[PDB]
RNA sequence: GCUCGCGAUGCUGAGGGCUCUGAUAGCUACG
RNA sequence: CGUAGCAUCAGAGCCCCCCAGCAUCGCGAGC
């Protein structure tokens, strides 16, 4: 009930999965089966009543090759952990209409104005991510498996494989190197055959940790906004967790004047979770506060089982954003620059963050890490 | 409705012939057989019961009226004469076979070389019969010459993907139908070619070409959503590392030889924008028109990746605007087919080597993709130097004013290129007719690699 | 300490095949 | 009113084949 990092992180796990059950019917439901859960929790003060449960979800597995959509009706990753960032952008995007729908609603949206222009979290306003396993990538590769106190911590962080970006790679097992013989996915390179690759949720999760978990095109309304704690529920090695998470690119600089190397909270939980038996199930289940019901998308298509479009997907957050923008003044954007409304120009228009982003890539290519690896450049070049 | 169900409905005595398998993992290939009312038909899929559903597609398409139709798998007709057979049909005819004489080539799909991920060919129809269609050339490969191998003297090719040296191995194939023209008075009536009006060459009336792939080409042709099927038509050049391509931006610089070894790399340009400059200069390229009249592709048939409006998108009416031609080009508007047993996509690295034949050698020929020439090192029958000999041989046996344009004493290459005014002319206007669509600049690589003679 | 080459034992998303079980939509046959 | 037999999903069991990294250990070499 009060808040040392140990019980938050107990909580978290408890709240994260009650919830679940909750909305599983207490677990009786056939879209309770999982192999890794994963959710956000809101935190207002040192009190567990103040403590809500903002998203949950679960998923191991990402988008196929041919299901990846030229309209941003797909979801390309639904590893629990990144479809958990994306429900809370819908939280973000739900508080900030609640914020600017009268006078008097504004005191329950968890954003106010800011002296920079723009929106920003008030103050004691935290956010913690929970994940029932450690991310796959620099997190996990070296060691998937739970830790013995025998000789806990890494025999060999000097090789050159520690550190590095790594991509999932479609039909593949493991987390490859970005090897610096190519580095260009092509759309039509990736239809015929090239395999898919996303960046490890590792690597994700260091750039969320630089350049802030509300995306591009939600910082033209929001400051940056970071993880206050990591919480995992099986499999933490604290030493490779720190690295992957910020400490590999403690060498980046020149970042645009709002955004830093944030270094949240890392923890384990007391009782380990249990490695679930079966296969792992094909499905991905998401929920953000304020949703009746779980929504449930099929990982490999990127769609729900009927295929209509996630609330998750490209094309539905831009929705959310148009609607947040048509009743934004043109005064309190962050940023004035005009771009057409095509996804892609509409995510440039956030000069600084791009900025940041590039001081991310450069840590990790001159940190001799390798350079990330973007998806095919027709991926986001759609309008509503 | 599902196929198979549907058929048990009609005809619920079914047995299904297991016809054996090919491949491992990815690659696998299943084919399964069904007898129905006495026709005999055929499926193939990466599982048996997609095998099995596309049999039964056959069954109940072939026996009683279609089946399920998408609308974008369904395709654009050619521009007039709609002369051999049902689109799907023709389609389907022309993939098999193609398929069927790469077996052949590689002993029944078990040589090294089988292992394939485009597999690309030429196949010439004569009449509207699909009997006498015949497999002109066949060729594999998605990959490009490296610019540290080109060629100051024409020894290495640049592009083998499967489609361009399909064309290119055509090109082979027309030298020998010249030159069987031409050694003997009675092979006349045995080649393709007849004199024309016009002086030169032509081919001979129903002659066709059909260019199948087994995959969309890389570039505009590809870019769109299999999955959502209801998108701008730029120029694009292939990438330096693997398969697929980039567009280009019209203010890049044109290369120079050295400097795009200093700098900039040695692009070249995507199979999707390769085929619409076919689509108006014609096939045979610039020497052979000095001699023949254009030569265009009737059909392009896709083995999957098909989607009517983005084929048609590249193929042709993307450049819709050009015009001042010269005479005997036009705006080829061939037939764009999907075909019905699609192949699945097979994710993983594309070879390294590319296979080439044309009808009369052989064996097939094995390029290292990346090195322009051949597994020992030794320039193979399709690079600038030995078509330019095929040329110089064929230029010895001409009369001077059968040709076409006229040429005496041809030294250097590039020289005998640019001797072809009408040809030079048609590929300025079709450069033209891009940059004036908002599409790009072509970017022509250094001809300096066309400086070179035969000795 | 690392890197490279070779070797060994394991670890961690695809494809394929076969068998069982429940539904759902069918289709026959019989009393 | 039943039983038997002849596409979908959904779950379980037994196999085969990848994947390109990663761990641990050996051998040779270089820094
Ligand atoms: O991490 P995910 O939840 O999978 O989504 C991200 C996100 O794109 P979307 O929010 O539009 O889906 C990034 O966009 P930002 O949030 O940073 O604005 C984008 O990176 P870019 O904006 O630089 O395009 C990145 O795509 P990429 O992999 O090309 O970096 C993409 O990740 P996935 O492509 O793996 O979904
Ligand atoms: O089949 P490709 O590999 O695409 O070859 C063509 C062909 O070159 P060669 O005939 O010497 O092999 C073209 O020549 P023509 O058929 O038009 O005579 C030439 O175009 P030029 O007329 O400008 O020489 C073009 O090169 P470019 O892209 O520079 O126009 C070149 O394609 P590659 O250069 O990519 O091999
Ligand atoms: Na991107
Ligand atoms: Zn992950
Ligand atoms: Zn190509």
């Amino acid at each position: 009930q009060l808040h040392l990092p140990q019980v938050l992180a107990d909580a978290v796990s408890r709240l994260v999965l009650g919830k679940f059950g909750d909305l599983t019917d207490n677990f009786s439901s056939p879209h309770a089966r999982r192999k890794v859960l994963a959710g956000v929790v809101m935190t207002t003060g040192t009190d567990v009543k103040d403590a809500k449960v903002i998203s949950v979800s679960t998923g191991t597995k990402c988008i196929n090759g041919e299901y990846m959509s030229d309209r941003g009706l797909a979801l390309n990753d639904c590893h629990a952990e990144i479809i958990s960032r994306r429900s809370l952008l819908r939280f973000l995007y739900t508080q900030l209409e609640l914020y600017l729908n009268n006078k008097d609603d504004q005191k329950r949206s968890i954003f106010q104005k800011s002296e920079r222009g723009g929106f920003r979290l008030k103050e004691n306003v935290q956010f913690h991510l929970y994940i029932s396993t450690s991310p796959c990538g620099d997190a996990r590769i070296f060691s998937p498996h739970e830790p013995i106190l025998e000789e806990p911590a890494d025999r060999h962080p000097n090789r050159k494989a520690r550190g590095q970006l790594r991509t999932k790679i479609e039909s593949g097992q493991g987390t490859i190197p970005v090897r610096s013989n190519a580095s260009i996915q092509t759309w039509d390179g990736v239809l015929q055959g090239e395999r898919l690759l996303t960046m490890s949720c590792s690597d994700k999760i260091a750039r969320w940790n630089v350049v802030g978990i509300q995306g591009s095109l939600l910082s033209i309304f929001v400051e940056p906004i970071y993880f206050s704690s990591i919480i995992l529920g099986s499999l933490y090695h604290g030493d490779h967790l720190s690295r992957a998470m910020y400490q590999r690119i403690s060498n980046i600089e020149d970042l645009p004047p709002l955004y830093t190397l944030n270094k949240p909270l890392l923890s384990g939980i007391s009782n380990a979770e249990a490695r679930q038996p079966g296969k792992a199930p094909n499905f991905s289940v998401n929920w953000t506060v304020g949703d009746s019901a779980i929504e449930v998308i099929n990982a490999t298509t990127g769609k729900d089982e009927l295929g209509r479009a996630s609330r998750l997907c490209k094309h539905a957050l831009y929705c959310r954003w148009m609607r947040v923008h048509g009743k934004v003044p043109s005064h309190l954007l962050r940023s004035k620059i005009t771009k057409p409304n095509v996804y892609h120009e509409s995510k440039l228009a956030a000069k600084e963050y791009q900025a940041a982003k590039a001081r991310l890539f450069t840590a990790f290519i001159k940190a001799g890490l390798g350079a990330w690896v973007e998806k095919p450049t027709e991926q986001d070049q759609f309008s509503l």
